[PDB]
């Protein structure tokens, strides 16, 4: 088991616009289009993110190619944030896997207020950082997903995947 692998069950994929849990306009493999109500803004976003005309559907192919940027950009996004960065720098490959899913999500800015997990995660407190994780919206919200990356941060291995 992979990120992508991972992300890819969290997410699914869709070739055609939907809405996403909190009712936001995306496609492929969870890639966020606009908070926008609009449907016509999300055309518009998703056609210039594909540079071409799709009148709301991609191919296969478009999807992974979003992916690709967005598990690519969520890794950036830790390695340049002074919060996270340390704590990815400490983790081992299962819950680096992880914390990634979390930032792919959230965003960076979101997992980054996580303040006392992060400070958990560490000092390596496992089971004390799994019981702070689900104090939160994102557990509450949806909480099947949480508890699988959840999972996998307290145990680093990859058994809620299999
Ligand atoms: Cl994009
Ligand atoms: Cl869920």
């Amino acid at each position: 088991m992979n990120i992508f692998e991972m992300l890819r069950i969290d997410e699914g994929l869709r070739l055609k616009i939907y809405k996403d849990t909190e009712g936001y306009y995306t496609i492929g493999i969870g890639h966020l289009l606009t908070k926008s109500p609009s449907l016509n803004a999300a055309k518009s976003e998703l056609d210039k993110a594909i540079g071409r005309n799709t009148n709301g559907v991609i191919t296969k192919d478009e999807a992974e190619k979003l992916f690709n940027q967005d598990v690519d950009a969520a890794v950036r996004g830790i390695l340049r944030n002074a919060k996270l960065k340390p704590v990815y720098d400490s983790l081992d490959a299962v819950r680096r896997a992880a914390l990634i899913n979390m930032v792919f999500q959230m965003g960076e800015t979101g997992v980054a207020g996580f303040t006392n997990s992060l400070r958990m995660l560490q000092q390596k407190r496992w089971d004390e950082a799994a019981v702070n994780l689900a104090k939160s919206r994102w557990y509450n919200q949806t909480p099947n997903r949480a508890k699988r990356v959840i999972t996998t941060m307290r145990t680093g291995t990859w058994d809620a995947y299999k």
